[PDB]
Order: structure tokens, then C-alpha cells, then sequence
């Protein structure tokens, strides 16, 4: 028996919730937290890819704007170290994951190893969140790795 | 702050010899093993077969009268002779499986991979680090070496 967890991901909408874009497996490994991806309908490319603290995917109000996933708040940051550094680095974010990689078809099927996750309980009540831009594990040249808007939200758990 | 780093020259792998130059890999040590970060240029888009052979040589290799792209490299690294492809994550399968390189849609690969099973530079010093045709599902089914097939680019570590 695996120490193993689906969750379900939906688009993040202004209003709430879109279309389950499917699922992604979430798997204890004798090197951390496997995360298999089993998306589709989604931009080809590298997408930024978080855990955020706050277990909802709702929208939030922010200048008046609906803002999507608004409501998982920031990265997991239990040691509060305040900076955005990816998934190989100690000092920033603990829910800094490798960026989620999308074919060319928009589904998501490789699977990124967080080696700094050890088990199902620390991503127990966060926000799955997938991001519009990319992840280049730094907060310059745009802060929390450019990923930008949210587009892609699962409460796991 | 820091960590031991060293550099990697890849070239195409052709049936006559060593092809273009498409670039770099560095490889670098992490508090999690090792991080392979590409520069490469010229790769087909999508997600290929990244190994570390056994053997110091990308050179073509005589197979049926052919000369297979760089065959010279020998097979996956597998030190404790385990005979199995199964991937980065499985300490059952060959040492040298690394994570599937990913190439952007313009041919370039950048997007860093880490080996979590390997953890110092003097494991893959004097083994070719080699780039697929195909992909890896870290498996030996359906295909065998994930599906890898042909060797297309490669470079000798150190
Ligand atoms: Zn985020
Ligand atoms: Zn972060
Ligand atoms: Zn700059
Ligand atoms: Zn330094
Ligand atoms: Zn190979
Ligand atoms: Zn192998
Ligand atoms: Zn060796």
C-alpha cells in the first residue's frame, strides 16, 4: 500500500469554479512527494505550480476586480521565510514545486518530483494552485516566479 | 551558500560522428541529489529519454554493419547491476535514469531535472550523458529504457 491521494483540479474562474480539467496523484516516495499530473486543457508550456495556504479555491476581491482562486492566499510558508526560491531550496516557500510541465495537446502527464515534501499530511488543507505564466523559482525578475495569474485550483484534501 | 557544480558539452548525435553543438547541461549538487539544468537549442519539442551510459564515449558504435549514433556509450549505468529501467524515483533500476528532459516548443530545453538518487559529481564523472528520440515512462513496458530508442545527442561528463 502506497501512501497515495488524488485531487481533483478545476478551472479557476473570475465567478468560482470551471470545468474539472481532471486530477493530479500526489505520492509518498523514499525521495518526496511524487506529483503524477493527469490535467488536460491547458496551455502548452511550463506552468507555475504551488501549494497555497488556505484550503479553497473561491475567487477574492482586490481593487474592486474578481480575482480568481483569490481565497488559497500565498505559498505554504511555514518557516516563514517570505521569498519565493522553487522546490530544491530550503530558504524560500515550502510549496515552491518544480513548474508543471504541459504537452503539446494541453494535457498535463509528467510527473515533478518536490524532494523537500515527505508526506500526504503536509499538503493536507492547501490550495493546488496552477499558474498562467511560468516559474523560474525566483521572485526577479517577477515576483513569485512570474506565474501571474491563477488558472487552475484543487483543495486537496 | 554553495555547492559543487561542473558543466557538460552536447552534441547531436550522428550515424558518421558527432553532429551540431546544441549547448550545455550543468549539473550541479543539491541538499537533494543532483539538479541537471539544460541549455540546449535544436531539440525536437517535447519530453525525451535522458540517461547516463556507462561508458566515457558518445561515439558511433558497428552494430549489424551499421553505424548506430552514439552506441559507444555502452548501456545505462547500472552499478548494482540491477538490469531494469525503472526510472529516477526507484532505487530498483538503473542508476543512470534521470528524469525525462523537457523541451520547450521552440526547441529549447531549459527546464531543470533532478536525479534525487544521485548525489555527488564522482558518480557521473566518465559516463555520456545521452538524449533520446523518444520519451521515458520510466519503465521497460511497454517498450524497453522507457521507450527511449534512438540515441540523438550526447555528451562525455568531465
Ligand atoms: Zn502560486
Ligand atoms: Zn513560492
Ligand atoms: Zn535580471
Ligand atoms: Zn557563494
Ligand atoms: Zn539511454
Ligand atoms: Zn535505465
Ligand atoms: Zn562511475
Amino acid at each position: 500500500d502506497k501512501a497515495s491521494m488524488t485531487v481533483k483540479i478545476n478551472e479557476s474562474l473570475p465567478q468560482g469554479n470551471g470545468k474539472a480539467l481532471g486530477t493530479v496523484t500526489v505520492t509518498e516516495t523514499a525521495y518526496g512527494l511524487l506529483f503524477t499530473p493527469h490535467l488536460t486543457g491547458l496551455a502548452p508550456g511550463i506552468h507555475g505550480f504551488h501549494l497555497h495556504e488556505k484550503p479553497s479555491c473561491a475567487p477574492g476581491m482586490k481593487d474592486g476586480k474578481a480575482v480568481p482562486a483569490l481565497a488559497a492566499g500565498g505559498h505554504l510558508d511555514p518557516n516563514k521565510t517570505g521569498v519565493h526560491l522553487g522546490p530544491y531550496n530550503d530558504k524560500g516557500h515550502l510549496g515552491d514545486l518544480p513548474g508543471l510541465v504541459v504537452n503539446a495537446d494541453g494535457t498535463a502527464t509528467y510527473p515533478v518530483l518536490a524532494p523537500r515534501l515527505k508526506s500526504l499530511s503536509e499538503v493536507k488543507q492547501h490550495a493546488l494552485m496552477i499558474h498562467a505564466g511560468g516559474d523560474n523559482y525566483s521572485d526577479h525578475p517577477m515576483p513569485l516566479g512570474g506565474g501571474g495569474a491563477r488558472m487552475a485550483c484543487g483543495v486537496i484534501e
